[PDB]
């Protein structure tokens, strides 16, 4: 009924990813040595968010919520969740020769992202921040989503869907569940090319171009017809005709993965070789 102090339960080890998620630490469950990710927030409601993040995180493609703690003093709120030890998808692409993942790896990771999103969407939750950095890997090559729900900063715009960017005909910016599907397509281009489209643009210029530009496309013609079609589905310009999570899960690029077993093996081995 009342949040406990974390002393002797969880301890902070080091900042993750040294300065990319803000106040998120690699932590450890004191009594068992089990690792955990801990978001540290300064606080002056909480209990409801605890019970809410609890139920929707029980899915295999979402990092599991453990509990909430209050470090007394401004008081610190500690949000404890399952740690994913093999870094982010962005790290994976960065640590790969040529900053590009094989198409079957992209198909596997994209399906796991979509499965996580399908669980949140069915429960009327919008992730709002799908990107390579928020999709984490475990040592067993399990794919898990992270960072779903002060608010004074605007983050990176490269994964933002057109409807989420306010402009003359769209004065009130629309975060719709389909906005996460646009971000999944940008994440798939990020896996294929090493960076999102418009990465060569200043962030404010990219924010102006996203609602105006036609849908982004893969630079190379080497990819399969299925992959181009998957990107096209994610990146439907007008969210009103954009397919739902359930429709994208049935797209042949996602649905038809004959080398699935070997992909998980390749990913597990690649994690070891590039650690
Ligand atoms: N669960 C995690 N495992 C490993 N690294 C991580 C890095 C960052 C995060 C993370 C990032 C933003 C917001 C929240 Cl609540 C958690 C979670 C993890
Ligand atoms: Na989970």
């Amino acid at each position: 009924s009342s949040l406990r102090d974390p002393a002797g339960i969880f301890e902070l080890v080091e900042v993750v990813g040294n300065g990319t998620y803000g106040q998120v630490y690699k932590g450890r469950h004191v009594k068992t040595g089990q690792l955990a990710a801990i978001k540290v927030m300064d606080v002056t409601e909480i209990k409801l968010e605890i019970n809410m993040l609890k139920k929707y995180s029980h899915h295999r493609n979402i990092a599991t919520y453990y509990g909430a703690f209050i470090k007394k003093s401004d008081d610190q709120l500690w949000l404890v969740m399952e740690f994913c030890g093999a870094g982010s998808i962005t790290d994976l692409v960065k640590n790969t020769k040529g900053n590009t993942l094989k198409e079957d790896w992209i198909a596997y990771i994209s399906r796991e992202i979509l499965r996580g999103l399908a669980h949140l969407h069915i429960h009327h939750v919008i992730h709002r921040d799908i990107k390579g950095q928020n999709v984490l890997l475990t040592e067993n090559a399990e794919v898990k989503l992270v960072d779903f729900g002060r608010n004074t900063f605007i983050g990176t715009p490269y994964w933002m869907a057109p409807e989420v960017i306010a402009c003359d005909e769209n004065p009130d910016a629309t975060y719709d569940y389909r906005s996460d599907l646009w971000s999944c397509g940008i994440t798939a281009i990020e896996m294929a090319e090493g960076a999102p489209p418009l990465c060569d643009m200043h962030p404010m210029r990219a924010l102006f171009l996203i609602p105006r530009n036609p849908p982004p496309r893969l630079k190379s013609k080497k990819w399969s017809k299925k992959f181009f079609s998957f990107i096209e589905g994610c990146l439907v310009k007008n969210y009103m005709q954009r397919p739902s999570t359930e429709q994208l899960l049935k797209h042949p690029f996602i649905r038809d993965q004959p080398n699935e077993r070997q992909v998980r093996i390749q990913l597990k081995d690649h994690i070891d070789r590039t650690r």
